[PDB]
């Protein structure tokens, strides 16, 4: 079952095997392969691993099961995670990052930067196909299973997307391809402050690839289309919104229990955010706006502050508990024991 | 035929409506609607389409063809314009480039920035595949077509790491996971100064996808595996070199005609550099070493300088003749009248 963290080796070696049969001189493949090791190594390993254990569990209890085909499912298992590698390096450019998983970020190494790093993210993109290819293009469900990486990396793009720009001068007229020179001021717009917006984001930004995908994937490799999928894909969306408003929490509040440091200074749209905003007073939304999205430290401790004032935290353990209760009930509508009893074991084990 | 300019709007609009239909606000939905049309137009229009020409030529000659199947070839066409649109984004932000077909780079614009464009070259990488699904899904070719795409874009990542890094540290060691405050200056290996070096490089970053891929996708939507595709496959390799070398030789011989800006100051391997290495006596190969890969005026001047007293412009033409004709002894080893029609074609209209 979980010995799943076992098989990366054979995963990784496969695909660099893959770029080792290239028509480069064997001085080049020696640092080609010295390269990309490191990046692999360097960027999947250390996190939790939830989304590749997903899968495995998925796809034995859905279910008697070989090696032959435990290994097409490790290798599905491994697909995820090298998919969250890559929004990580992408994300960790994007957000001008320091920290992740207890490393320094990948782009800042000085000896990748970020003009290595972006065409890192692509490199690993493209390995997930290079290894579907390898361990799956003869079942049936080939097309299939990419076909749903394909998609659920679209939409956490357009999610990423959002998440970027949901406060920019292009969202409050037209994109003037002719300055590059007068960079825009961020600030909030409280238009754009509420639940609304925000399940709209982070259904697309979390939810499809880190619990929609994994599940569809352990079950086309298991023999499954059916009206159950649609079931499935709604307790994603709750998933996937329980999981980022977490993410969010954390953002303000422990760099060395998350491995990360920045979600003011960034002027993103969170859930402390629209919280704060529905309950303080009119002279409190004043200075959210004056002091949202800067890189003063005085800005960000002023949100920080308020956050203390109007105790978000109390509020958090509020949304937690009434929306742990709220997957709960939908998983008991899907009248499926196994499934059931993985996405239960798993809302038990998503923050450890 | 070449009708396939009057088709971006319908494969545009195509991949734009699947975004569309997204479970997201109508606010939001007419948001993303207006910046991705904006990001497709900016970077697929303004090039000659000389890849996306080549796919629609090769179709008609290999072979009587209805609406449907014009429709299906021009997909292909725009998907490789795509392809070469992401490749932009991409090599603007690693190059720090300022113009791009007469245009800014995406990048440097201000309501975009690096945080959108590292996103924008994943969505429009990915969109070809959307695209090629609508249109092909049910073709026999469907899965070669995909996975030739897929291979041609990896061998381009790896070319393009070779491009970036040829000169760096890690090339001439490990590389630091604690070093991210001492950084690289950039400057020469003298090492790395031959042509065995660089036609790996140039190969993989140009060939594959500016010349096998088009021509492969063209004779996989006509029915053909066969022993011509390993024929092709050196061909393109011949024309991959002319081709690099080429646009080598106008870097340093006008951002009228080119539309560009800067090989000598981004410390590049160069086919005029590799040149100047053979003829040049050892005082002036520590002149260059001295000054190559310098973000000054005077430094460049005197690199300009030796190009000029090396008659490099002469021993261009000299190889450009020697290489043409080698390409057309390889043509006519083809024994397919169709294709080597296309491929003179191609030779003659590759700078216009
Ligand atoms: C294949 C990349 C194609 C281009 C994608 C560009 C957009 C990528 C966006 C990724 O978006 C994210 C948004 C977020 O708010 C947070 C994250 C990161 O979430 C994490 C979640 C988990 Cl469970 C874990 S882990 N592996 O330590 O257990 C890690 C991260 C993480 O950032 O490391 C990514
Ligand atoms: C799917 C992207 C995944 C990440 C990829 C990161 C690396 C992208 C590398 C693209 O590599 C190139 C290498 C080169 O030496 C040159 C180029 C561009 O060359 C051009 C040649 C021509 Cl003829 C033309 S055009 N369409 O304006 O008539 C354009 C390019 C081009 O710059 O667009 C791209």
């Amino acid at each position: 079952l979980a010995f799943f963290r076992n098989m990366y080796d054979k995963y990784r070696d496969a695909f660099l095997s893959h770029l080792n049969e290239y028509s480069l001189e064997e001085e080049i493949k020696e640092h080609i392969s010295k390269y990309y090791k490191l990046l692999f190594d360097y960027n999947c390993l250390g996190g939790k691993n939830n989304r590749g254990i997903l899968v495995i569990l998925i796809y034995e209890y859905v279910k008697d099961i070989n090696s032959s085909e435990w290994e097409k499912a490790a290798c599905l298992a491994w697909c995820i995670e090298i998919l969250q590698a890559a929004f990580l390096v992408a994300d960790d450019i994007m957000d001008k990052g320091e920290m992740r998983r207890n490393k320094y970020c990948w782009y800042l190494l000085k000896d990748v930067e970020t003009k290595n790093a972006v065409n890192d993210v692509l490199l690993l993109y493209n390995s997930i196909y290079k290894l579907i290819e390898i361990y799956l293009r003869n079942e049936s469900c080939y097309v299939d299973v990419i076909a749903t990486f394909r998609d659920a990396t679209l939409k956490t793009i357009i999610g990423q997307h959002l998440d970027t720009n949901i406060f920019s001068d292009k969202y409050s007229r037209e994109i003037d391809v002719n300055n590059i020179n007068v960079p825009e001021q961020p600030v909030i717009d409280i238009n754009m402050i509420n639940f609304g917006v925000y399940k709209n984001i982070v259904i697309h930004k979390t939810a499809y690839y880190s619990f929609f995908l994994p599940i569809v994937c352990g079950m086309l490799l298991a023999g499954i289309d059916n009206l159950i999928y649609k079931k499935i894909e709604d307790i994603s969306m709750l998933m996937g919104e329980y999981f980022q408003i977490h993410d969010d929490y954390l953002d303000i509040f422990d760099s060395t229990k998350t491995g990360k440091v920045s979600d003011i200074q960034n002027n993103k749209l969170t859930w402390p955010l629209i919280k704060t905003f529905e309950l303080c007073s009119e002279p409190d939304k004043i200075k959210i706006v004056k002091n949202y999205g800067k890189n003063n430290l005085a800005c960000v401790k002023v949100i920080d502050s308020l956050y203390e004032q109007y105790k978000i935290r109390k509020h958090y353990e509020s949304y937690e508990k009434a929306q742990k209760a709220k997957i709960l009930s939908a998983i008991n509508e899907l009248h499926h024991e196994g499934i059931e009893y993985v996405l239960k074991y798993l809302l038990e084990i998503l923050f450890t």
